[PDB]
């Protein structure tokens, strides 16, 4: 079957992994345990299309940018993630989606904006301004909370249909 390798990257504590297991193992993770990387392999089927998610889930800690660079490398399509209770993180994605594009020699990869934890009622990021950005990047922009799981396989599934379009 088809295979699509799927990149989960952003600024530490965004909520990467939570989305991952949540996708994965249908639970809401609400430990504290930073990545280094982890990889989840889940075979699905998608718009009938049988297919298996290799999924690698990235570490937002900046002592880790090679090994992040040599996994970015080999990724079809990348979410890249952010919280909306933390503008530093927002700020951020402009970083992480120039570093893709450097390492995929690609103005133009498949790709997601993700606003993660919209759960929260102390948002200090507006969808407005990440919808803004995402038009301006040329990407679908979701909202998700991997508590409620609201947005979840939407953000996984809508990246799957960007890079059979690709
Ligand atoms: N309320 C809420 N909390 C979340 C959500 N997603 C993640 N979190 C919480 O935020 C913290 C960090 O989440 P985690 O998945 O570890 O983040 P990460 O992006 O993988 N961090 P790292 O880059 O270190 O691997 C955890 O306490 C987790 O439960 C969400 O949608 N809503
Ligand atoms: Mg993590």
């Amino acid at each position: 079957m088809t295979e699509y390798k799927l990149v989960v990257v952003g600024a530490g504590g965004v909520g990467k992994s939570a989305l991952t297991i949540q996708l994965i193992q249908n639970h809401f993770v609400d430990e504290y345990k930073p990545t280094i990387e982890d990889s989840y392999r889940k075979q699905v089927v998608i718009d009938g299309e049988t297919c298996l998610l290799d999924i690698l889930d990235t570490a937002g800690q900046e002592e880790y940018s090679a090994m992040r660079d040599q996994y970015m490398r080999t990724g079809e399509g990348f979410l890249c993630v952010f919280a909306i209770n933390n503008t530093k993180s927002f700020e951020d994605i402009h970083q992480y989606r120039e570093q893709i594009k450097r390492v995929k020699d690609s103005d133009d990869v498949p790709m997601v904006l993700v606003g993660n934890k919209c759960d929260l009622a102390a948002r200090t990021v507006e969808s407005r301004q990440a919808q803004d950005l995402a038009r301006s990047y040329g990407i679908p922009y979701i909202e998700t909370s991997a508590k409620t799981r609201q947005g979840v396989e939407d953000a996984f599934y809508t990246l799957v249909r960007e890079i059979r379009q690709h």
